[PDB]
């Protein structure tokens, strides 16, 4: 395995890999980490480009994935992709795809032109229909995964998985000092626990002698490093290597 790897550079024909979304005022990170990596993998293993609907995952999976805007289970999300499939759907107000995200973007622990994010947000309804004007039908727009698995808490195995199959979904414990991240390799030193947070791991590298994971957050582009961040790799820091999940799309 190489010393560094950036899925964005390795798969130039898959622009979703470079995208950063906004989960809005809803605890749907579990769904976002999933549909983002799934979008990347559909492109990587089908060379078609599809903006997988965070809305479809968030609203229609149900108990198998947890509790919607109240938090969920990453592995459960990939299971939904293999069982019921996922339709397309872009950003809020984009009118792209079958079911675009219905929760407005907001400012995540930063100042900006958007309204500040609020912790309170309700899970939208599971509507098995597409926006007006879009074709095909909801049922016909479903993209299925043909496998859903969990990668071991093993740095090398995680790197190998990304290297061969593309970005994966992961999760780590968020402490308040992470909220103000701007650059460099994040290492937890202070702050109260904020809870678990699912994200998308798309690579790795070494900065100033510190090994790290290249991660895409779902708090828009004005948070962190253009929406991305780097976190210590190899020590299961904040549990970053303890909940890796992925899967492969059907042919
Ligand atoms: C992940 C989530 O969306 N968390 C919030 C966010 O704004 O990103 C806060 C609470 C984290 C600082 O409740 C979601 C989940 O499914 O967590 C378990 C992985």
């Amino acid at each position: 395995l190489p010393e560094s790897f950036d899925a964005r550079e390795q798969w130039p024909n898959c622009p979703t890999i470079k995208e950063i979304r906004d989960q809005g005022s809803c605890g749907s990170c579990w769904a976002f980490g999933a549909v983002e990596a799934i979008s990347d993998r559909i492109c990587i293993h089908s060379n078609v480009n599809v903006e997988v609907s965070a809305e479809d995952m968030l609203t229609c999976c149900g108990g198998e994935c947890g509790d919607g805007c109240n938090g969920g289970f990453p592995s459960g999300a990939w299971n939904f992709w293999t069982k019921k499939g996922l339709v397309s759907g872009g950003l809020y107000n984009s009118h792209v795809g079958c079911r675009p995200y219905s929760i407005p973007p907001c400012e995540h622990h930063v100042n900006g032109s958007r309204p500040p994010c609020t912790g309170e947000g309700d899970t939208p309804k599971c509507s098995k229909t597409c926006e007006p004007g879009y074709s095909p039908s909801y049922k016909e727009d479903k993209h299925f995964g043909c496998s859903s698995y969990s990668v071991a808490n093993n740095e090398k195995e995680i790197m190998a998985e990304i290297y061969k199959n593309g970005p994966v979904e992961g999760a780590f414990s968020v402490y308040s000092d992470f909220l103000l991240y701007k650059s460099g390799v994040y290492q937890h030193v202070s702050g109260e626990i904020m809870g678990g947070h699912a994200i998308r791991i798309l690579g790795w590298g070494v900065e100033n002698g510190t090994p790290y994971w290249l991660v895409g957050n779902s708090w828009n582009t004005d948070w962190g490093d253009n929406g991305f961040f780097k976190i210590l790799r190899g020590q299961d820091h904040c549990g970053i290597e303890s909940e890796i999940v992925a899967g492969m799309p059907c042919t």
